[PDB]
């Protein structure tokens, strides 16, 4: 249980943070196919919320690794 | 039972707060995109949504770090 | 088993939180997006549906922490 | 069970929650589009929320006697 | 067990009866949005399909309240 | 297990019913909306597939209510 | 055990009630994208619903056969 | 268990061959509500379709049975 | 569980197989009616893929019923 | 362990049947918007659909494999 | 155990790089489409994101290959 | 179950990290198809998106490698 807990904290954290990401960056593209003006005002606009999605996966792993030992 | 009861609490925290934040910076994305011009005043509006959005999957990793131990 | 109870019901409150928030700020950003005269009529109007959104996975959260006792 | 319990007040959870997030969501798109009558609305989302929570939260009163 | 049995038996009928009349206010508000003296019509119109849209999952739930019993 | 047959027999029915009967009066709605001379014809469309929306799930509760007794 | 013939009725009631659901959702918007036609299209309906609920159906006699 | 098994296998392909087949007539409504002059030619093509998309269901119903006895 | 593994792969492949080529038809069905010219293109061509839309799933039902015996 | 080549062929199933839908779905109503370009079209999928099927069909053998 | 568990493995990452590729094709044939003169960039682009979607899942494939020693 | 929990955890990031780069591929062929003037631009976007979102499918990979040693 507590090496299926540690695999589980951190395996199905991966599909947050992975499209939790992907679903952000899919943003930027749009963002920037629609007005290639604004390359800069987005960059900074996505590199604030990749952190932030990718922020609950990692203590998820932070968890993981504590229950792994 | 035991470890890993805290595992998919923290775990499904993940989940709900990775994509919870990714569907408001990407509508924030959005925002800007298609009107650049009012840049801040929807920046400000999405740092409002954003702990919101994350407090319930916050609360979560609390008692998944509770549970453990 | 307890532990295993609380850890789903607050892990199935947060994914019900997290994205039922995620929903109407997106529709709060989107909403500012397209009249931005009316970013206070929204913002309070979003500032309602909150705490209706939180209604239910608030009340299941202390149900989490009262089956963890 | 314990673990009963926490299934029947989860799913609730999901139930209400995103359930009464897509009818304020509907009622934030709607004052988007020409809201010169701002209040109408504002009674329908009044009255569709507590149906939409209706079912949740008496989903959620079995929840807590079959737990404590 | 039977208690088990009553929490699956309400849990599905909640997220079914939650989601279930959630949709038909949502497409009530955007029936209103285009037409406002046509309030009146569509409020008729889904306290038609409310009962309907309830039959089944309060149907589930008093086998449910029964099933603990 | 009979009563959790009951439940999984009823719970699986009620999200089938509220979301079969719900998409229904959805599309009545989005169908007045569009045209609200023919909102007599789409009631009648709708009190036809209603029924039929709902045979199966009311079967499935039939036999839920059947394996509890 | 006889559990199975309880979600096999719950699998097929998911399945068979949004299977004609999304049928009916259709022929509603297909009267009212073209509104004389709304007969030629019934009977196409009443074509479609035995067949999408014929597989469910099925799957409820065994259901009904796993029980008893 | 085979009772069990022979439930599921048709509960899946319940599901599976109901959704299948009607997805193909919603297709062929949405034909006919913009082009009615070929009704017979996309009649045919759906004739054509619902075996092939009721095929490895109403397989799946018979292993179903099979397993059964 | 031979008889469950048996029910659940076919089960589960008919979900596959289902709306797997349900939805490779309702293409040619929306396709053909909003141009009705390259209608014998079209048939060929499902006829193409439906055979590499069921290949997979099909492989996977010879391997249901061989573990049943 | 008759149980776990079962799921192992089944998730391939639907990852197969799914994956090769939506890109043959693709290649036909690319057809539809330009019938010069079909033997461009004819191409990419009989490139997409190995690859589509790669790891699923290699998840088969996998399953055949810890069936012994 | 490891005969199960090798089986979830190569499923999930079945799913997985399936898919993956699956909405990468789908991706290149609406860009094909306008125009083909520029067929050759797109299809390097493809072939790029091809490697990258089956990544993982074919690293999950190892593990897969792996778990049989 | 150790060997069951290297599984999954490599499982569930194997949809995360496939599906995670596979949106965004498909988002940056959306952007050059509709103006490949800027090929560059997004070839960097996503060689710049693809590694935060394959980022926690690998440390959920690693952190599958590190229960199987």
């Amino acid at each position: 249980m507590a090496f299926l807990g540690a695999a589980i904290a951190a395996g199905l954290a991966a599909v947050g943070g992975a499209i939790g990401v992907a679903i952000i960056v899919k943003a930027t593209i749009e963002g920037t196919t629609r007005q290639p003006e604004l390359r800069g005002t987005l960059q900074t606009l996505m590199f604030i919320g990749v952190p932030l999605a990718e922020a609950v996966p990692i203590i998820a792993i932070v968890i993981s690794l504590l229950i792994l030992f």
